[PDB]
């Protein structure tokens, strides 16, 4: 299976030094996916924020240190449940083939433990998808279930066919906070994308 | 794992022979965010209904996978479009520490109608809701062969913590318009409930 380069993959950029340590701007290398307008342009502490986070072995947060490397992504949304949606997403140089089938790998993450005087109980879920243009071609939401302090890792597969009509457009990747409960952060890590010969 | 009864969940109904209709399943209602589905149709509108399938038929290489018929959602438009599907609300509701497994299979109608090609395929989306809320959903992790049916699974855990715990699980099986032709079919719809560890 070929390997398809992306952009900070492991959101190791930027390194860290102190454990449990968060970034509040976007990780390099990805774009704020923002469709609802619940990140704001001014982040705070109360706002919704996305970023970094150094998750080592004696993380707060996570029974065992990051699924890859030091850190992980996190997406934090503080509006209601039911608000909307907004996550990271980046557009690679690799553009869909025929004949090819995809595999987009991710590693998502339920946070757990104590923050800021208030649990880490609960979970909004996820979505992963994988794009072709501004089109979705594929995607799985929860279809994971992710204990609290755990990572799990979820595949997302796509075959393009000889009679696609996205052929040549560029791939993309989004990695979603949905919303749909609280405490509202969902974590990443470990993005991988390989592409292998598929008879359809 | 105990089963969830779902109405006319094989798309049994209507019986028929030689073999489609184009109104909207019964037990099923037409999902249609975007208005792509009018109340009246016809041949070439934008259609679901249900198809006898049986062992030599023109658009598949094996019968209906469960009994005769296989439900389709066909849509007349552009690629890009918009979607829609057949959806139903279920008598039951979300309970904390389940495991809901969603079974369905789905179907790359093959060969011609009448002259007209099937070759090619909208994709698919599965999805389970609770109340007007999607919990979990597939949109098209499996690849569908023309002339051929494949069984997707959508499995979602509902916890304590759960904000849709009591509403109604519902099915929803969609047509995404992301090809042509766009006909895409289902079949043996199966939900079971059983307990979880979370
Ligand atoms: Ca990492
Ligand atoms: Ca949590
Ligand atoms: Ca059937
Ligand atoms: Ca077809
Ligand atoms: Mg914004
Ligand atoms: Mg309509």
């Amino acid at each position: 299976a070929v390997s398809i380069p992306i952009k900070n993959a492991g959101f190791e950029e930027p390194s860290l030094t102190v454990e449990d340590y968060y970034t509040i701007d976007t990780p390099p290398g990805w774009i704020t996916y923002d469709p609802n307008g619940l990140v704001p342009a001014k982040r705070t502490r109360i706002t919704s924020n996305n970023g970094v986070g150094y998750t080592g072995p004696n993380s707060a947060y996570y029974n065992h240190k990051a699924p890859e490397g030091r850190n992980v992504a996190y997406v934090y949304l503080a509006q209601e449940i039911g608000s909307g949606i907004a996550g990271l997403e980046q557009t690679l140089d690799a553009v869909l083939k025929p004949n090819t089938k995809y595999t987009l790998t991710v590693d998502i993450g339920n946070s757990g433990g104590s923050f800021q005087g208030f649990p880490l109980d609960g979970f909004p879920g996820y979505r992963v998808e994988l794009l072709a243009g501004d089109t979705v071609l594929a995607a799985d939401q929860n279809n994971l279930y992710i204990k609290e302090k755990d990572f799990k890792t979820t595949t997302v597969t796509f075959i393009a066919t000889p009679e696609s009509p996205y052929l040549g457009q560029h791939l993309g990747i989004r990695l979603i906070n949905p919303l749909q409960g609280k405490f509202s952060g969902v974590d990443f890590d470990n993005v991988r994308l390989t592409a292998e010969p598929a008879e359809t």
